[PDB]
């Protein structure tokens, strides 16, 4: 599914990631647009044989498996396909164990890039919150 903005942030606030870790959901939301464009759908492959999962591009050498990432681990206790429903709960699930990992939202590349250090309080405006 291709989620709306203000849908998705609706749908983050409710699976209760504004300020988990102290991030608002504009970090969330700014996370998920340039990670996936709100496509829930979204795979890409790395150059180390993994691939990335979902809305928030959650990676296979740590997280899930997907039974073709040698010596990779399984953090989250799920199916790398987990991360691809319409329905975010293993995607939110998950992203609450990494942003925990001593890192912040540094492991999500387009948001140290391309989020952090900006008003991203825009990607909630005008949504009824
Ligand atoms: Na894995």
């Amino acid at each position: 599914k291709v989620f709306g903005r203000c849908e998705l942030a609706a749908a983050m606030k409710r699976h209760g990631l504004d300020n988990y870790r102290g991030y608002s959901l504009g970090n969330w939301v700014c996370a998920a647009k340039f990670e996936s464009n709100f496509n829930t759908q979204a795979t890409n492959r790395n150059t180390d044989g993994s691939t990335d999962y979902g809305i928030l591009q959650i990676n296979s050498r740590w997280w899930c498996n997907d039974g073709r990432t040698p010596g990779s681990r399984n953090l989250c206790n799920i199916p790398c396909s987990a991360l691809l429903s319409s329905d975010i709960t293993a995607s939110v699930n998950c992203a609450k164990k990494i942003v925990s990992d001593g890192n912040g939202m540094n492991a999500w590349v387009a948001w140290r890039n391309r989020c952090k250090g900006t008003d991203v309080q825009a990607w909630i405006r005008g949504c009824r919150l």
